[PDB]
């Protein structure tokens, strides 16, 4: 559940991608709370979250999109420690991949 931000002009902003096993997955913007964002920014040494950005703001990813969501409380040190839960019914397309801007 290793996270990275991809596609931004700086390391601390970009489209969210999180590794599971040997593949990376993006995260639908229907599925990602400000607390998951928070935890992500922290885990990445990027300060605290400023914004979640919709609509593949940093471009869209390709490949898998996470089918479970990270229901973080907010103070977890890693997304790994956040409880997970099923995505809502249907599927998302890459056009709704989520991104973040962390401060700092």
């Amino acid at each position: 559940r290793s996270p990275r931000l991809v596609g931004a002009d700086m390391p601390c902003s970009g489209r969210v991608e999180v590794k599971h096993a040997d593949t990376w997955r993006s995260v639908c913007d229907s599925d990602f709370s400000l607390h998951a964002a928070n935890v992500l920014c922290r885990e990445l040494n990027c300060g605290d979250a400023i914004s979640l950005s919709v609509g593949d703001h940093f471009g869209k990813g390709n490949g898998l999109t996470w089918a479970e969501k990270f229901q973080c409380e907010g103070s977890e040190t890693h997304l790994a420690l956040c409880p997970i839960v099923q995505h809502p019914e249907d599927t998302c397309i890459h056009s709704r991949e989520v991104g973040v801007v962390c401060s700092t």
